[PDB]
């Protein structure tokens, strides 16, 4: 992808096939991603249906389909601000020792002859914390992350369906068991004046939104200081965060996101109509040669690192703070109980607007 990404930042910034709009330059991206009154998020119908909805008029369609990720403001605002301090920094601070002593218990399960660290380390760590931030028990370790799958949340054009099935029911169903036994974060959702609709969008997505993301995370982490072997530097030279943040620009899980025009814009040349779609591409504009220099190269230092694997603007990843602390402390204990990483074996994933991996294994050996 990266060839052709450098070609259309040069060449065209701002293309136009047939049917949707393509942005590779850093500015461009940024512009559109920020300014949400001409690039809105309003995807899934979301605004044309709320009262509606807060009228209790709507009850069989799908949850997620109403989450403030595919919500504009002052709806958007509204929806944030019930979460927006739960995940801030420092205030998830006093979890580093769960995820710590986590970690530790996880790696502890590794075999340094060989085995595969996406199934056990990457994978579990994310989703045992999440868990226990929400307080929805995971009994289902594998009928969960079957939903985990089915729910997606992958930035893409939204699902032209929506209609109900036995597997969102299951689901549905077992966030009513456990909606109760929730934690302050659920509570507050759970006595909104909020549909009870957009009460399961809002705690699904909380649950399931960063999960593989989170999990692709660590995972190119793994590979690209081992790709490059960085490991010696960044655990002596101690640059974690510094290198996450490479790791994050370089590497990106998603690669892009989509807007939808809800006004007719000139965006630096080219104009686009009301209604046409938006795919914004993010794995390209980190590696703007204008705003990075070196940009196709793996710095570890890169210190301002004006990356946006998390998005810019309104919309910025809500839990940005958590992935970034998950992401670092499992990457901190996994270096300093390794010394050695050599990779057997690894499978990407599929979907090639995601970066991550099926599985991983390498040869640790003590
Ligand atoms: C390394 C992992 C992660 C990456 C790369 C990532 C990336 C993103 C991106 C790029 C957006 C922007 C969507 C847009 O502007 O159109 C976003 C939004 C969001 N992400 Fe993440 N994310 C990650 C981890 C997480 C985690 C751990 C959670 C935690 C619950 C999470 C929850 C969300 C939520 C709720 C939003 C909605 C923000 C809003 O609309 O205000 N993300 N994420």
């Amino acid at each position: 992808m990266y060839d052709w990404f450098s070609e259309m930042r040069k060449k065209d910034p701002v293309y136009y096939d047939g049917n949707i709009w393509q942005v590779f330059s850093y500015r461009y991206t940024k512009e559109v991603l920020n300014n949400f009154s001409k690039f809105s998020s309003d995807l899934t119908g979301y605004h044309e249906r709320l009262e509606d909805l807060r009228n209790g008029k709507i009850r069989f369609d799908i949850p997620t389909r109403y989450t403030m990720l595919t919500s504009d403001p002052p709806l958007h605002d509204e929806l944030r601000s019930m979460s927006a301090d739960i995940f801030s920094p420092q205030k998830l601070q006093t979890l580093e020792t769960f995820i710590r002593e986590t970690t530790r218990s996880l790696l502890d399960s590794i075999d340094p002859r060989e085995d595969d660290i996406v199934k056990k380390l990457a994978v579990p760590l994310p989703i045992i914390v999440i868990s226990k931030i929400l307080g929805l028990p995971i009994e289902d370790k594998e009928k969960f992350k079957e939903w985990s799958d089915l729910v997606a949340f992958r930035l893409g054009k939204p699902g032209e369906i929506f209609e109900l099935g036995k597997k969102y029911l299951e689901l549905i169903g077992y966030v009513k068991d456990h909606l109760n036994s929730g934690t302050e974060v659920v509570s507050r959702v759970v006595n909104s004046n909020l549909s009870d609709i957009e009460k399961l969008g809002y705690i699904i997505l909380l649950l399931i939104a960063g999960n593989e993301t989170t999990t692709n995370l660590i995972s190119n982490s793994v590979i690209d200081f081992t790709r490059f072997n960085l490991w010696q530097r960044i655990r002596e030279e101690n640059l974690y965060l510094k290198a996450i943040e490479e790791a994050l620009r370089y590497s990106p899980p998603v690669m892009r996101t989509v807007r939808k025009t809800k006004e007719r814009v000139k965006l630096g040349d080219q104009t686009i109509e009301e209604g046409e779609y938006v795919r914004v591409w993010i794995a390209s504009a980190n590696r703007d040669e204008e705003v990075f220099h070196d940009g196709e190269k793996f710095i570890p230092d890169r210190n301002p690192n004006p990356h946006l694997s998390f998005g810019s603007g309104i919309h910025l990843c809500l839990g940005a703070p958590l992935a970034r602390l998950e992401a670092r402390i499992a990457i901190e204990e996994f270096s300093k109980r390794f010394r050695h990483i050599e990779i057997l074996d690894t499978e990407k994933v599929p979907n090639e607007v995601l970066n991550g991996y099926k599985r991983l294994v390498v040869r640790l050996k003590s």
